[PDB]
């Protein structure tokens, strides 16, 4: 079948494969630049190749040397968000499988859209800057020239020299470090990975970063003001390993270590191999977040093994990762609980759906993206219209057990590949063939390619979410003479999660009467829970229903920390109410500078300003 990559101007893989990169680079926090070279081990596909075009974006190329010499190159026009191509000219044809190595000497931009310079101000410790990467989705071609898809895989290799007071980390094992041989003032990290990954999974810090050990595989980084509470916070990871092996297969990764990043962190987490990127807002105190790094976790096999041929097809990684998620949480909390999670994410592929629009091409499932940035389209809709449609096909399969079957055979068949939505349902056609009738039954037209809903929805127990559904009705229903009635009794029997889900449901009908959300802070002190998630949705609650008090604390919660989950609806809530929009619109003018790139441009969308 004829798929192309369309968010790529690199030669596709029909072409020519990098097979490796080694990558020498130097940090250097002063200009904000990253330099050195790529070395890309690249097989041609074709007969007598003479050529081939890579992906960069703001990037600064000093030379390209083959065969230790200088080549021809050229860099074409930008292309807004995909970037500028880069041709380069082979000195000598290629025949079909005969591999090269290119060295390309280039720099980056201070503006690179993969990287977030922080000056010491911004960091815990006050002393050091700080560097972090975000590659996802289509951002790697911003650090380095490379095949920028994920229908690509590679190993590669790293020597990254940076000021010695400060610590390198990348997604690969760590290979030993020195002193830097052309600059004492400096120490080399090394690193390696020897399993071939999409290159939207490269991934640097470089800070002032100490570790604690907290599993017999696993030490979790941060900075030293954040390591003894992201010890205990996390302390659940071997066992979510366990389980998620248990589910996938064998772990093939080696190391699982977490780095738990400043507040600017544009996610929740990030599935770098071998080191997942956490936001410091899942250190809650209670590990009550830890959904996150099960979704972590999850990823090692759905995303990072088998993997999505282009961002069309970015549900195969999202929906299958869920489902996981779900049941590593299954196993430790019960059955009730997975489904619980289920039926909450439901109600926010409603929330999405009735947020883009019933008919939006974004709500598809399979999307179309040429010509679309990534990052704008990016929704819960892969998410949870892939875990329904999973969850569906459970259910009508024969329930968990035989679809985690299909799960740990899907993922065996396709590991170190990269595949697309034909390629998944070929293959569970395939799995299931004595089932092929029940599958029929299934409208995969409208539930892969129609926007909106999905055209039938799965069965969800519903034991724990009915208190929070009658709670949200009393106040929903309430009238000023039954206020009196409402008591911090009322929340006793609740877990977190449940408070979070009564706070959901309340804000799917904001806004509430003054006077009734009020009296909530009057008898439940929201404004105490430091919990972020239940912090968020309180403060949406608050604006939305134009309470003026809350308006600082909501600003002061957008500003002071940058996971764009929270970030984004809390400036457009802010925007949307008269009293606070003026500030809302000055603070984004502000803070932006000093924003994630990423963060700032979706931020600005957003309020309608630059
Ligand atoms: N590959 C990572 C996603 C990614 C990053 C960069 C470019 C493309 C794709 P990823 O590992 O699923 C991150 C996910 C992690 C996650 C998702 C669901 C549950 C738990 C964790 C997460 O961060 N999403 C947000 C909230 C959110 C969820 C769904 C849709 C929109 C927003 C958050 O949590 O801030
Ligand atoms: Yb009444
Ligand atoms: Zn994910």
């Amino acid at each position: 079948p004829e798929i192309v990559d369309t968010c790529s101007l690199a030669s596709p893989a029909s072409v020519c494969r990098t097979k490796h990169l080694h990558l020498r680079c130097s940090v250097d926090f002063t200009r904000r630049t990253l330099t050195g070279t790529a070395a890309l081990t690249v097989q041609s596909q074709e007969d007598n190749l003479r050529s081939l075009v890579l992906d960069t974006k703001d990037l600064t190329i000093e030379k390209v040397v083959i065969n230790g010499q200088e080549v021809k190159y050229a860099l074409g026009e930008r292309q807004s968000y995909k970037g500028s191509p880069m041709e380069i000219s082979l000195p000598i044809a290629l025949s079909k499988n005969q591999e090269i190595v290119i060295e390309i000497s280039f720099e980056t931009s201070p503006k690179s859209s993969a990287l977030q310079w922080l000056t010491p101000e911004q960091t815990s410790g006050k002393e050091h800057p700080y560097l972090f990467s975000q590659c996802q989705a289509i951002h790697c071609r911003a650090i380095l020239p490379c095949q920028d898809t994920p229908s690509v895989k590679l190993t590669y290799t790293a020597e990254v020299s940076v000021p010695k007071e400060l610590v390198a980390l990348m997604s690969a094992i760590r290979d030993g470090e020195t002193p830097d041989p052309e600059d004492p003032s400096r120490k080399i990290y090394k690193f390696i990975q020897k399993v071939p990954i999409p290159c939207y999974l490269i991934a640097l810090v470089v800070g002032a970063l100490e570790s604690r050990q907290i599993g017999p595989r696993t030490l979790v980084w941060s900075e030293k003001e954040q390591v003894e509470k992201s010890a205990y916070e996390f302390s659940e990871t071997e066992s979510m390993l366990k389980i998620a092996e248990d589910l996938g297969g064998p772990y093939v990764w080696g190391q699982y270590d977490l780095l738990v990043l400043p507040p600017s962190f544009p996610y929740g987490g990030m599935e770098n191999p071998c080191l997942t990127f956490v936001t410091p807002t899942l250190l809650a105190g209670d590990k009550s977040l830890s959904n996150v790094i099960a979704h972590e976790i999850s990823h090692s096999w759905t995303g990072n093994l088998v993997t999505n041929k282009t961002w069309d097809h970015f549900w195969l990684n999202e929906g299958h990762t869920v489902y996981l998620e779900r049941h590593i949480c299954g196993r430790l909390f019960g059955e009730k609980f997975r489904h619980f999670n289920a039926l909450g994410g439901w109600g926010e592929l409603q929330n999405s759906v009735k947020t883009f629009g019933e008919t939006h091409p974004f709500t598809k499932l399979v999307v179309d993206l040429t010509d679309i940035d990534p990052d704008v389209a990016y929704s819960s809709v892969p998410y949870e219209k892939g875990f329904a449609l999973l969850f569906y096909l459970e259910q009508l399969l024969g329930g968990p057990e035989i679809f985690l079957g299909f799960l740990k055979a899907y993922v065996e068949k396709f590991s170190y590949k990269s595949i697309t939505t034909d390629d998944w349902k070929d293959f569970l056609y395939s799995y299931f063939k004595d089932k092929v009738d029940v599958l029929n039954q299934v409208d995969w037209n409208a539930w892969l390619y129609s926007p909106g809903l999905p055209p039938i929805k799965p069965n969800y127990d519903m034991t724990l979410t009915n208190a929070c559904i009658a709670l949200s009705q009393r106040w929903i229903t309430a009238k000023e003479d039954d206020l009196n009635s409402f008591n911090a009794t009322d929340l006793k029997d609740l877990s977190s999660h449940q408070l979070n889900e009564f706070l959901a449901q309340t804000l799917q009908r904001a806004p509430l009467p003054l006077g009734h959300i009020k009296r909530m802070q009057e008898v439940y002190n929201f404004n105490a829970i430091n919990n972020s998630e239940i912090r968020f949705r309180w403060l949406r609650l608050c604006i939305q229903s134009k309470w003026e008090d809350a308006i600082p604390l909501a600003l002061k919660m957008a500003t002071e920390q940058g996971r764009m989950k929270f970030t984004r609806p809390l400036f457009k809530d802010l925007a949307a109410f008269d009293k606070s929009h003026d500030q809302a619109v000055r603070t984004y003018q502000e803070h932006k500078a000093s924003m994630h790139p990423v963060t700032a441009m979706l931020v600005g969308k957003d309020l309608k300003v630059d």
